[PDB]
């Protein structure tokens, strides 16, 4: 989906505050067209919850310097099976890539849910 | 959730030379107590299936560097939290850490599905 400012903050129930401060951070950022995505609506929602933990937008800074980082790792393995989707009636093409970069995000979600149970225990 | 090296293979599915491989490369680990958790049996199953694709386990380094990274800024926030738990009677709780680990995690793979949704 493609959302203005307004979409996600409603759907969000973020203040408009909070959102500057995470797109002054550099935290969330539009898309190319300016519009936000759905994932922008959990990004908030997760942002708000944790600055009640005391834990401000400029925090979150470096969590998506990572994530560019790691989206960058995940489109030089699935960028290159764009043309590799089937092409009959019934596919789409782009379904494999697809398929593929979900697997990484899982694979790289699991490692870090795995490393944290470590460091806190 | 505690497993061993025989219940990861039988529960991932995966041949022994990728599992061995992927120790090898430090992609997977056990935890501190000696054993494999749920988590495991996932990158495990996640990997076997990127093989299929052309990703070695050595090309997955890149990827547990990345998150032992970011569990240390993960532990960063939450570990002062731990004492700050809801302990009731007990002498200890670390029920709020957990939750803001999992916050953290949540709001890091949304940021990540955002941006491969972006480049690609
Ligand atoms: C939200 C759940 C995951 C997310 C995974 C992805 C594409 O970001 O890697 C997908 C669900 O597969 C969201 C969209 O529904 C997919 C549209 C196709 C875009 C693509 O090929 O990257
Ligand atoms: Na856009």
């Amino acid at each position: 989906m493609r959302l203005s400012r307004e979409d996600l903050l409603e759907r969000s129930e973020v203040a408009d505050e909070l959102l500057t401060a995470l797109l002054k951070a550099g935290v969330i950022t539009t898309g190319p067209g300016g519009f936000f995505d759905e994932h922008a609506v959990v990004i908030l929602q997760c942002a708000r919850a944790l600055a009640e933990y005391g834990v401000e937008p400029r925090h979150l800074r470096a969590f998506r310097s990572a994530a560019d980082r790691q989206s960058d790792l995940i489109a030089q393995i699935a960028g290159p099976l764009v043309k590799a989707g089937k092409a009959g009636a019934r596919d789409r093409a782009d379904d494999l890539a697809r398929e593929v970069a979900a697997l990484a995000i899982t694979l790289h979600t699991s490692l870090i849910k795995s490393a944290v149970r470590d460091v806190l225990h």
